[PDB]
């Protein structure tokens, strides 16, 4: 009888479906982290088409389990003790067509033994801080980055040190410390356990799949450092920029998240109303919230451009130089200005044309924009002390321009015409020439 | 963004500070704490005149520090977590008139920083726990007398043992042991801290005043052993008396509590409703609750007679008994005795006359007052067996008094006489001098 | 020894004694944490700071402000240069403010002495605040009057033939009308192609005061820089920064180094 099992239960952890006799008596109700986990069965299942396999990785009394085969998943649900099985399979049984098995067994075997493509989403809520306090962090980050590489999507919801019990201690300091190695990661709640203040953030983690409640897409490759709160996932015809504002440990200050905030903020303004006379990478999703923000971009061809000059690849100078000059200039006719041109914000395609790739940096009001026309100076010294006839001729024809007259235009205008100007070695100078060198060396 | 910033707290301690988006997350709402805080930062502001500078150690999301800054109070927040004072820092912004910094730093440092003066009120909320657990129970008392020594006063709400967790081990037998070494402490509060249904106190601690609701005072001497539940305070024209009911560890038992809040109480009585004929000392201010009592009264000139006895000083036994028995005399025509004439209940002046000063002892009914006349007779050999003509002769002459007519009226008569009366030498006696010597030993 | 006492606010060795059990001797401190304790100054002050805006403490009393500098350091803390420039400032200013130039309103010396192990100053107080706090905790700040009461300072100094080598804002304080006067003269000098550097760096000065400078500031920077050099000196800074409302326009030149140049130096 289900009385009796649910009697020898050491603890009635969960809800038991289907018996609301016992709601008072469970530790923890399970109808939030249900909504939650529910909205990303739906969401997955949407995006491949069909009804999901399921892992339940200590599932206790099986609600999660059960309640998900009840929307048509077929579930496996593992769990340590042989009285929460038991408990598990009366439940089944008195829901035959539910397509629920139920297993006595330890998560670090399971884990072992999984294979790809068998579960399309894990769930593994409140579980993983055992195996952390027996098994120690490094093997917790490395069982959890297999179940992400054999799955689609995994959900977990992981206890935390602040929680006031003795375990704690053995915690890692935060809990993304055990999930940043998986690809893609994202905040998705907050929980109340009833065994004090301190909730349990639940996590959203992918080794295959951007999974953004928008946009959901299988990636092929990830980047963190470009050229580590900042991700690119590169899928087919996508590139989904992840910026978190929160991030474990030291690793950003105030500033440094507002700051990463402003960027994305500034470029999904940007990119969602381009100025005319300019070709920006089109737009496909984007939101943010107060853990991070994501911008979903078409694809663009090329490479960087800080890559190819650090991998020594073969580049034309003029056919780069001028390409951005030429939209550089038609940004200041619409009022837009750069502030960080840089070669790690900049792709070259195969032609050899080169374009602005970050838009954070972008800026539509102011003496001005001659910094800006002075750091395009050290760029162009990087690209190559260092600069041939005409490049020279071009920078110290700029240099006898009286200062209110520089701005983008007239540096294009003049790179133009470079081949015709006078030699600057001919004349005095020769400051202009020192003061690049001493800034390109600042 | 405050968003981003709240969302990267380790935890949520204490409300937000105008943002009630954030009560429902918040561990401890704060409101009942604040009430009392208030309190008395409005106490102290109105005995010292002006706004305080206060300074909140381990001042987590800075509610109590916001909300004195609210009130005019000039505030320093200090905390050891980045995450806490960014989002401190940006509630003041968002409060630009408040004069309120924070810094982070460890307490121990500042503490060891602090200059007297420079800090009216500090307040350490749940925070010395921390300290204890880390660097041991002595360091503590240490910093605790620094932080008392440096200001005028200091609230602390202190973690105790009962507290279910694993760090409750560290903690001593009773939070009173880190401030007893302090001059003045008065429990104010109890807490839920929603961890536990243990309560943490919450004292009111000072080396400088004594802080009282209806007495706000500088005091600069004070002394805990007269001539250890009993302190007493010395300011320019008061004497408050301070007793604790509630002590902690064996201290006192039962009946040793409730018999220092009977004298405490009969004291009390007494001065507030003197009888006519007797110069009592006047009173102040006085209360009592559960934990302890206290009395002021009006400083009185001169030295207890025990020190001056120990001290070997200059006395005139005539001069401090008469006075003292005409007092007796006195109290006994009204229908008053005192239980417990001893030389540390007694103050001499300049002029050699003496008074009691202590009324816990005064008693109103009842064969009597026999025993008090015995006693009494002790009191004389201590002041010296040891009694020389004629004094010996007065003790004599009441011995030979019937018993029924022993009484203060009687004593003060036959004092007055003793040079006239017969030589106890000259008698068989011999008695009443065994008799006394064996009670002055016993 | 002194880890045991230099949390204290006030110390001083006073002397050092033979115990009889070695050659060793044992040092005597006096130490105090509500006074300043000199043998000629004897005071109550009521706060105190080391790090100014560790050899060097500062005690402030009702009147008066106790400059406190050691030269005698524990530890690896002071290089033997670094003890002599403690001795040389605390020296230079104690002979600068004992005898001040006229023209130049000095703050006031009240007592003043030196040993092996350190030296003191102790000055009246001036009121107002430090411009480097003013600057930090974002203060508001009047940066013509600023300028204009400093410069007028200096070009008095230099018609006296003083200047100061280390015109920063952590040696300079603002008073409640937004004037501002020189605090620290440790940096003073007397004799010298000059004073062409100092006025270099018053222009880094003027630029972390605020790349940065609007007109007419700017217009007043590109005026010096026109000058030969031989003509630089703070009466001309002076002059030309009163007049600076009328000076042509820079950005309307070629310029455009000057700008650059103390860019580069203002990171520098
Ligand atoms: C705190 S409960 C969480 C239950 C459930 N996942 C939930 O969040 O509602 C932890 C569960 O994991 C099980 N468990 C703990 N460690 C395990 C392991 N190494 N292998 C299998 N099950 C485990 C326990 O038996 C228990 O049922
Ligand atoms: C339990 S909380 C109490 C917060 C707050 N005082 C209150 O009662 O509302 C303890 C706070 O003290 C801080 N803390 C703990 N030890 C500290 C130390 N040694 N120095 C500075 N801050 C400390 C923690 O960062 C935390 O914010
Ligand atoms: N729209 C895009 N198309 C192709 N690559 C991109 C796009 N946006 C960023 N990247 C790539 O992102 C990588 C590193 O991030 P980033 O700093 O954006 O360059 C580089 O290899 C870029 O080429
Ligand atoms: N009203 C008072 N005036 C002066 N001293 C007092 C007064 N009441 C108590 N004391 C002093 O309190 C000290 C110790 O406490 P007690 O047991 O009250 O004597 C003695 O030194 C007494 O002289
Ligand atoms: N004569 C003075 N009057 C007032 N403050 C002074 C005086 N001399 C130095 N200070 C202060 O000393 C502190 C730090 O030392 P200093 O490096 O001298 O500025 C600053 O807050 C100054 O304002
Ligand atoms: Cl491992
Ligand atoms: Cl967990
Ligand atoms: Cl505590």
């Amino acid at each position: 009888d289900l009385n009796t099992l649910v009697s020898e239960l050491p603890e009635i952890y969960q809800t038991i479906f289907g018996h609301p006799e016992w709601d008072g008596d469970a530790a923890r109700d399970c109808n939030q982290r249900l909504d939650l986990i529910t909205e990303q069965y739906d969401n997955l299942s949407r995006a491949l088409g069909r009804p999901l396999n399921v892992l339940d990785l200590g599932c206790a009394q099986g609600f999660f389990s059960l309640s998900l085969a009840s929307k048509g998943a077929t579930i496996v649900g593992i769990d340590f003790q042989q009285e929460n099985i038991n408990v598990c399979r009366a439940l089944a049984e008195e829901n035959p067509d539910f397509a629920a098995e139920f297993r006595v067994g330890r998560i670090e075997e399971v884990i072992a033994a999984l294979e790809e493509g068998e579960f399309d989403l894990a769930i593994g809520l409140s579980v993983f801080h055992h195996i952390v306090h027996l098994h120690g962090i490094d093997e917790v980050k490395r069982l959890l980055s297999r179940l992400a590489d054999v799955t689609q999507a995994v959900i977990l919801e992981l206890a935390v040190k602040e929680e006031p019990f003795y375990w704690g201690v053995s915690q890692p300091d935060d809990p993304r410390e055990l999930i940043e190695q998986c690809a893609f990661y994202r905040l998705i709640g907050e929980f109340d356990t009833h065994l004090s203040p301190v909730p349990r953030p639940m996590y959203l983690v992918s080794n295959h799949r951007v999974l953004i409640n928008d946009f959901n897409q299988p990636f092929q490759h990830w980047q963190n450092q470009p050229y580590r709160s900042r991700r690119y996932f590169f899928g087919e015809d996508y590139v989904c920029k992840f910026f978190y504002y929160d991030m474990p440990h030291g690793i950003l200050t105030a500033e440094e998240s507002q700051r990463n905030k402003y960027e994305l903020h500034n470029e999904i303004k940007f990119l969602t109303q381009p100025p005319a006379g300019f070709d920006a990478p089109a737009v496909l999703a984007h939101g943010e919230n107060a853990q991070s923000g994501w911008l979903v971009m078409e694809k663009l061809p090329g490479r960087l451009l800080s890559d190819m000059l650090a991998a020594g690849e073969e580049i034309d100078r003029e056919k780069i130089l001028g390409s951005l000059l030429r939209s550089l200039a038609a940004l200041e006719k619409q009022g837009f200005w750069h502030d960080d041109v840089r070669p790690w914000n900049v792709m070259v395609d195969a032609r050899q044309h080169a374009r602005l790739i970050d838009f954070g940096s972008i800026v539509t009001t102011p003496s001005w924009p001659t910094n800006l026309v002075q750091s395009f100076f050290v760029f162009v010294n990087e690209l190559f002390f260092n600069l041939p006839q005409p490049w020279s001729n071009w920078l110290y024809a700029v240099w006898q321009e009286p200062v209110e007259r520089w701005n983008f235009v007239l540096l294009l205008a003049l790179f133009e015409k470079k081949a015709k100007l006078p030699s600057a070695e001919q004349q005095r100078g020769a400051t202009e020439q020192w003061i690049i060198a001493q800034e390109t060396v600042l």
